[PDB]
């Protein structure tokens, strides 16, 4: 093993840039040209980015760039978009066919535009009815940034039991999506007014009700 | 180009041998012997536990077995450890410059029971419908290991735009709850007899099938 030293950060903002270091070792960076770096979103894939040092797949966004010196090598985001929080990795060939990584960095954008959360309230499924269950979900959707807490309540004295909420994930647009169920019986449904889900994002409050009333 | 399919769990008791699959299709992966393994733990760098179908850097285990029939590469943990517990990416090159990743597995050991989803899917409301939003929602819940696929199909044919899933997470009671939705223009809703929620956990793939209606 040996990691190929990078900083553990780099915060730039949108329309500004970011450029991140490699650090390696006669063979890493330095030794030969074969400096690669990829861009490793949460729990996902890598995606290949840079190859050898100044090189980009064939569809990637031209605002990226490797500027290998010596022993250290520099990719460079500018211009940044949203999309680019992730942890952007490097290596570099090192002999005898090994391949050798660095450590991971982190990179963020500040000045992101904060979002309040869309609230979607589904009552239970005719279908899942039918089986004789009664969840109900409370869809947590775009927020920035992604620390909210969920709050249900029967008609009033607070709901603290059967619920199951998730903790919020990055997705597709740089903003969150969480859930949040509370799992009823069908006795337990049709034995309350309203059912609702109060969910509190940077002050500001939502809350959503239903009723056993989609129609019948 | 994107990706090389990888199943989404890999789980074994420790001691248990298991094995990661990858299948491609046609370009790229096929008489395309570049494919290399990248274990991966926690929040730490991908590292290359093989390489060229089978060739191990020997700061490798043995027990890292590589082998690659038609259009299906493997991996085979011959006999797990804790440490085995990781993410495993799949790698293929796309001659001159797609280095085309897999989707990665989520190799386990094994606390809980297995535990294959389970998958309620949630219709528009009907206030929903009367905001002129449209928006399904698939609930996966009590799952162990915390690993799935999931996936929309309009009538059958994969509904590629705008399906958002969350990554795993815990419940009070260990196992883990993801959340997947879609939105619509409520037309598009209703263009169509069916709309499938459909969730892998190893072996156990589970469909689900919602379909348009009016409250009136």
């Amino acid at each position: 093993p040996s990691a190929l030293t990078q900083p553990p950060s780099a915060s730039g903002s949108l329309g500004q840039s970011v450029t991140i270091s490699c650090t390696g070792t006669s063979s890493d960076v330095g030794g030969y040209n074969y400096v690669s770096w990829y861009q490793q979103h949460a729990g996902k894939a890598p995606k290949v980015i840079i190859y050898e040092v100044n090189k980009r797949p064939s569809g990637v966004p031209d605002r990226f760039s490797g500027s290998k010196s010596g022993n250290t090598a520099s990719l460079t985001v500018s211009g940044l978009q949203a999309e680019d929080e992730a942890d952007y990795y490097c290596s570099s060939y090192e002999g005898s066919d090994n391949f050798v990584f660095g450590t991971g960095t982190k990179v963020t954008v500040l000045g992101q535009p904060k979002a309040n959360p869309t609230v979607t309230l589904f009552p239970p499924s005719s279908e899942e009815l039918q089986a004789n269950k009664a969840t109900l979900v409370c869809l947590i959707s775009d927020f920035y940034p992604g620390a909210v807490t969920v709050a249900w309540k029967a008609d009033g004295s607070p709901v603290k039991a059967g619920v199951e909420t998730t903790k919020p994930s990055k997705q597709s647009n740089n903003k969150y999506a969480a859930s949040s169920y509370l799992s009823l019986t069908p006795e337990q449904w049709k034995s309350h007014r309203s059912y609702s889900c109060q969910v509190t994002h940077e002050g500001s409050t939502v809350e959503k009700t239903v009723a056993p009333t989609e129609c019948s």
